[PDB]
């Protein structure tokens, strides 16, 4: 409707796959060559559905801060045969709020979906699921199992994917640029 959607539309159209583990179907972000982000709790194995091709996963890391606390991404590479493209400039550098967002979700149950959350709050600690977080933005929309995977965009910034929500809340893990240095 506007360029935030416009944004978060060139994001989705060639940086997204669908992602299916045992623990179901998520929005999956392609960030540069064979190298994905999901959330944690997608489990992901040492096989993965990518757009239900039975696909080799090479590498998966969990990551966490240097307090050894929780951030909810999983850093998957994939045996593809074809690369992303690279989208490690639109990451930003540092935490950060921000204003007048878009939440854009790709799956089977939720095709070509996009949420205009607004403001984003650098909220910081949040205890997800009962795993105590970090770096978690908030934004005021009631978000649904399916969404996990989401992409948050403002314009011209890749910021974040979404991992969980209270009911009015919605809650993303941050992406930094430093999380992709090759």
């Amino acid at each position: 409707m506007g360029p935030g959607f416009d944004f978060a539309q060139a994001i989705m159209k060639k940086n997204t796959v669908i992602a299916r583990t045992e623990k179901g179907e998520f929005t999956m972000l392609g960030v540069y060559d064979r190298v994905a982000v999901i959330p944690t709790h997608a489990s992901v194995g040492e096989i993965i559905y990518i757009n239900d091709v039975e696909t080799r996963v090479l590498d998966a890391c969990a990551l966490r801060d240097l307090t050894d606390t929780n951030l909810e991404i999983t850093i998957v590479k994939l045996d593809r045969n074809q690369k992303f493209r690279d989208i490690r400039h639109f990451l930003p550098r540092c935490e950060d709020d921000y204003n007048d967002a878009v939440l854009s979700v790709h799956t089977s149950k939720f095709p070509n979906m996009y949420i205009p959350v607004g403001q984003v709050t650098n909220y910081g600690f949040l205890n997800l699921g009962g795993t105590p977080t970090h770096r978690i933005l908030m934004y005021n929309f009631p978000t649904r199992a399916g969404q996990c995977g989401g992409v948050v965009t403002t314009t011209g910034k890749v910021i974040g994917i979404h991992v969980g929500g209270n009911g009015a809340q919605g809650f993303a893990a941050m992406l930094l640029h430093s999380y992709f240095t090759d």
